[PDB]
């Protein structure tokens, strides 16, 4: 089953980071969420109730990304995957990618970050 | 067998969406279609009749994307995969990705959407 | 005097537009603000008090862009130019460019919008 | 008076070109239209009737770009400027830029084209 | 063994295509070549003779892409894979992706094309 | 008179540069040419003979850019402007911009170069 | 005289900013330098000694951008313009644009900054 | 286990290359590093000590990329993978991709390079 629902390049200004100065200044966090969902029923019915609504997922991601500052991207993604998996039984698995395009790293690069994949129990 | 025929970033202005206001205003839908097709005969012959012509596939996608408004991206992709699989026996499997880069979601992101993979029976 | 202070590509999700459905759904508005300010005193002193702080300008633009929905981009820009000119005497002139990259226009384009230039009286 | 109304990156698939093969195959034409219009009345009133509506301008450009094939970009732009100037008295001047990003020129480049500026008589 | 040598976005102006007018006008062809090669010996030695030189591969691709016009992308890629596999025993497998970003297809898209994967016998 | 004919982002691999190693290795040179030409006759007539054909201009630029290596971008642009001005009396003035996106400069930047403007005598 | 020598998108990781936390963490600063220089002698001679060498200019910009942290972009640009004007008599005027693409501003934008123009006395 | 820590588009100006002239002039090297690391402990704890810090990894990559010039990209990547695997036991496997976007290859392309994957022993 290779069907997926996705939200790409969601950007949020947050205050996460292990560094005091990061928590103070903040920075933009980029998030990609890919959900493993069987979309054949919805494909047949065209009824919004047979799939997972992207809008609701974005709201979840946003509440976590723009909420309380934490140290790690690993913890933020863990919270998001866990939030999506808990509320939607149709989601078989949640992939969360978080990128800091402008972390406190003296250099030239496109971004740094983490990606996790959590199956829905 | 890893050969594929592809059509990337096809853009169509349509009126699909579960929201009345979406159906009224419309928006751009981005579509990626990847077809699993054995291309060694055509690679040998160079005869257009031994492969699936991209132009015809684009026409199919377009007729569905620019036709009657439906609620879901899942239904549109289901219709496209089913259209391509039905008309081309050489297509072993059809992957359809549809992205709403500007849905009615208050936020900053690159796009939201779905992706399905349907084997040709 | 060709010195300027600028804020490029500020994006805000708003509900402006002459169309009911626009006011309901909203869309992203892109804003560029260019301020004609003599920067030689600040260039000499390095004292933040001798120039116009970008951060404060962004806050002004944001309050207008994310506030009450209006019909026209012309009115939004008029309000922004007028806001910046009123609060900063050092600003000799304000240029405001607002772009709707995804208006209710059935077609393929990069964006539509307006640009105004208002001297500070 | 430096106020302007603009439409950027409008893309149309057309058949214009001095070459038979161009007329047969077609290609994408990119168009930028910038209109010199005094926007202070609309800025004050917020009444759509005090400005030139972008949507109507796009429709004009489209009718010309997707209509009968002509040889030159110069002729297409002349027709567009003349169309906009004729129908909108508030437009003091019309700038039309047309780019062929993929003309029949053996080489590597971003685009070729013309730009004209026509005052409204 | 997941090591690879790659050449991305190689662009050539050619005359391939099943349509007479294409053969006459030409267009840009974009090519991506990915080679499965064990790079640990070279990683150890740092001796250019223990790997496949990208420069030579580009020359091969170029000779085929800028040579005689053929009808299909499938045939061009077949010729390239076969050329690379024949001359380099260290290449375990060759992936060739060819994209026509501007084919004779009336529409808005990013590109169309094919991708093949050929193991070296 | 603000009409112009333009050729943007023309790329050529050349061997120009004041450094021996540059002459040996080469690099990509990006060229923008803007020609001041009155386009109203052509706009009226639609006859290709009343304007300057972009294709011929590209050929001129190419012959100079891909010809004998010289030390300076200033000399290459001088030769191009002079070539275009000499052969086309309708060109009132020629602007030539040449950019070395990857010169032998240890750093991170988008490009370096020169731009000249030469009126046709 | 419209000839210019330019350096675009020079990026440096620095510690400038009026905020303590900025000085601590740092961020990327983007710089554009445009120099008004008469390039006809060099265009004629092709002798590197008749123009201003971009490489030397980049070194100057770099020494200032990667040196001691200051509060304002206005002061950094003033120092750069003054450095270039002092060392090169052929430079008739120096334009310096500095952009903070990721300042401590909670929002979504492309960049903020200043631009100055200083004639060489 | 599909969790990863990544650093994308790290750019360094170096002097690597099998060609004398490359070693003399240098060029920009683009590096992508993807690390297979189990991030569930850190996801739970939010303690920076339970994961691999990106900042330290960037420093390692940088020391190798900006250090002594070597002939091959294969050798540079081998050194990086080996450096990361040696210092971090939590890294189960290291993927290193190095791209020369502007090698001494007369042509038009996006980049050439190699990618290796090394499991941590």
């Amino acid at each position: 089953m290779q069907d997926t629902i996705f939200l790409k390049g969601m950007r949020f200004y947050g205050y996460h980071g292990a560094l005091s100065a990061e928590n103070e200044i903040g920075q933009i966090f980029k998030v990609d969420v890919t959900l493993k969902v069987d979309l054949s029923e919805a494909g047949r019915t065209d009824n919004v109730i047979d799939t997972v609504h992207y809008g609701e997922v974005f709201e979840e991601v946003k509440s976590i990304m723009e909420g309380k500052a934490v140290n790690l991207l690993e913890h933020l993604a863990e919270r998001i995957a866990n939030r999506i998996n808990s509320q939607y039984n149709r989601v078989m698995e949640t992939k969360v990618r978080i990128t800091k395009e402008n972390p406190p790293i003296p250099g030239h690069y496109d971004g740094v970050g983490i990606e996790i994949v959590r199956e829905n129990k």
